[PDB]
C-alpha cells in the first residue's frame, strides 16, 4: 500500500548523516551515495519490470517517458518533466520542481560540494544497466543550492 | 503524493549494510539503528501533529490507536493490529503481518542477533517523548527470524 514520503526522507537523512560521520569529506559522501544508489538500482529494476508493461525494450526516448511518468511516480510520488533533448536525442533532462528527499533539510556551512540526493543518480544508472543501457546521470541543478528547480541530466552512452 | 515502498526499503537496506561495514558487530548495528530512529522520531512527530487531529493529548490507549491506525498507514502503508493489552493498560503489542522494510531481504549466516528493522523502535520512542510520553519499544517477534508475524511490544513508563 502507498505511503507518504516523510519517514523515507528522514531515513535517507540518517544515511547521509552517517556517511558524513564515516568520511568527513563531502566528495567521499557523494561517491558513496552514488555507489549505494547503483546497487539499489540493480535490484529495483526487477521490481519495476514485474510491475510494468514495457517488456524488453531499449529505446532511449521511451525510457525517458517511463522513468519520468511511471518510475518516479511509483517510487517517489512525483512526476518530473522531460526537457532539453539534445539534437541527437541521446541526452535529456529530468526537471523536479519538488524533491521529497530534500524535505526538512537545510544544507549548512561549507557543505556546498555535497550532492545531497546523489543516491538517485546511482539508482538511475544501475537500473538502466540491467536493461542493457549504459548511461550517465548527474545533478546539474538543486533546489537545496538555491536553484529554481532540481535537474538531473541524463546521457545515453551506448548499448550493453 | 503517495509512493510505493520499494525504493524506501532498498534505501533502508543500504543503511543497514553501511552500518554493518562500520561496526562489524550486530549489537552495535542494532544500537545505531535505534539511535537513528530516535532522532527521526523527534522530527517526524512535528509532521504528524500538523497533519493529524489529535491535538495535545497523553492517553496511552488513544496513542496506541493513533499509532496503529493513522501513523503506520501514513508513513509505512500498513495498519498493524493492536493486541495483548496488559491488565494495567500500560502495555500493548503492534502486530505486523507484513513489514515493508524486510522486503527483498534474507537474514544470513550468524546474523541472528541483528534486529533488522530496529530503526522503528527508536522512531516510536522519539516521537512519543515529544508528546510527553516516556515509553519502551522493542521487537519481540520478526518474520525475518522465522516468526509468524512481526511484533513490536510497547510499554508506557511514565509521563514527562
Ligand atoms: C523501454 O525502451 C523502456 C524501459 C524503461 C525502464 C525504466 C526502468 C526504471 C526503473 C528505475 C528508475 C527509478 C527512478 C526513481
Ligand atoms: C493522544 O493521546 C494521542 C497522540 C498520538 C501521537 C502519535 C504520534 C505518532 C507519530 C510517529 C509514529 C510513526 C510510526 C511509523
Amino acid at each position: 500500500k502507498k505511503m507518504s514520503s516523510e519517514l523515507f526522507t528522514l531515513t535517507y537523512g540518517a544515511l547521509v548523516t552517517q556517511l558524513c560521520k564515516d568520511y568527513e569529506n563531502d566528495e567521499d559522501v557523494n561517491k558513496q551515495l552514488d555507489r549505494m544508489g547503483y546497487n539499489i538500482g540493480v535490484r529495483l529494476i526487477e521490481d519495476f519490470l514485474a510491475r510494468s508493461n514495457v517488456g524488453r525494450c531499449h529505446d532511449f526516448r521511451e525510457t525517458a517517458d517511463v522513468i519520468a511518468k511511471v518510475a518516479f511516480k511509483m517510487y517517489l510520488g512525483i512526476t518530473p518533466s522531460i526537457t532539453n533533448w539534445s539534437p541527437a536525442g541521446d541526452e535529456f533532462s529530468l526537471i523536479l520542481e519538488n524533491n521529497p528527499l530534500v524535505d526538512f533539510v537545510e544544507l549548512p556551512d561549507n557543505h556546498s560540494a555535497l550532492i545531497y540526493s546523489n543516491l538517485l543518480c546511482g539508482v538511475l544508472r544501475g537500473a538502466l544497466e540491467m536493461v542493457q543501457m549504459a548511461v550517465e546521470a548527474k545533478f546539474v541543478q538543486d533546489t537545496l543550492k538555491g536553484d529554481g528547480v532540481t535537474e538531473i541530466r541524463m546521457r545515453f552512452i551506448r548499448r550493453i
